[PDB]
């Protein structure tokens, strides 16, 4: 729809920021996309394409819920963002990947990242699974630790708009992962923590969200990355699928935010114009 992406363009135009959205309604055959052929980072956003895969290896058998990792306080990576750190005490300690992978969806966890990663054969793994799902505008190269040793890095996890709107696409269709495991999923993207002024920021109180964040600092000046993807469950139950990413941005953090949650008001309202009419 044209008239959809004016209202969004109207947003993200006078912003010092470079803006992608992906907008996918129940009714469309496309999804609408917004700056096509610019490469976003993903920051913690690639820990949602990472559950994916692990649940599809414990839905193989290759890896099961309850499996437990050890954990050494010394070993992980030093000062970074890991709540699970602090949800145990002692140097040494052991934790369950079902755990594990709620840590790094809903907390967006970076030790339990690349533990995960550990299990599954690191970066390249995850890389041939999406490949394997059909998706070739998504790159994935670095774990936490090799992004947190080199700041440039950030830019080599990137996807396009297509690419975050196919992995919405793929996951609400249900058909990558067993009944049980896209339940799970599903309850840990509905639970996260991060991010609760951006794609919910000016939904009404009680819509259901299921989404995935991803930052980064302030640095050289600019934020390279404020992103938040998801799936909105419209009035009728029926999905609405949007993904917006902030890119090298100029603009204070509280703005930065507030550009995500105007596009989901902005598409979230649209649909209810088609609702209104059809």
């Amino acid at each position: 729809s044209p008239l959809l992406k004016e209202q969004i363009e109207s947003i993200v135009i006078g912003k010092k920021a470079t803006v992608g959205v992906a907008v996918w309604g129940p009714d469309d055959l496309e999804p609408l996309l917004i700056n096509p052929f610019e490469k976003f980072p993903m920051q913690s956003v690639f820990k949602l394409h990472l559950a994916m895969l692990v649940l599809h290896q414990v839905d193989q058998g290759k890896l099961d819920l309850n499996q437990t990792v050890i954990v050494n306080r010394a070993k992980v990576l030093q000062n970074t963002w890991a709540p699970i750190m602090k949800a145990y005490q002692g140097d040494e300690f052991s934790v369950p990947v079902q755990q594990l992978l709620q840590y790094s969806v809903s907390h967006s966890d970076n030790v339990a990242c690349d533990l995960l990663f550990e299990l599954v054969g690191g970066p390249a793994a995850l890389h041939d699974y999406i490949q394997s799902m059909g998706i070739k505008e998504t790159a994935v190269v670095a774990n936490e630790a090799q992004m947190h040793a080199d700041d440039q890095v950030q830019y080599q996890n990137w996807t396009s708009m297509k690419g975050a709107a196919e992995i919405l696409k793929k996951f609400e269709q249900k058909t990558q992962l067993s009944e049980t495991s896209q339940a799970l999923l599903w309850k840990w993207m509905v639970e996260t923590t991060t991010g609760p002024e951006r794609l919910k920021g000016l939904l009404p109180a009680g819509t259901v969200v299921a989404h995935k964040t991803g930052t980064s600092q302030i640095k050289a000046g600019k934020t390279a990355a404020t992103n938040d993807l998801g799936i909105i469950l419209l009035p009728d139950g029926r999905p609405l699928l949007v993904a917006v990413f902030v890119k090298d941005s100029a603009e204070s953090s509280r703005t930065n935010e507030a550009i995500i949650a105007q596009v989901a008001q902005t598409a979230y309202q649209f649909e209810l114009k088609k609702l209104s009419a059809l």
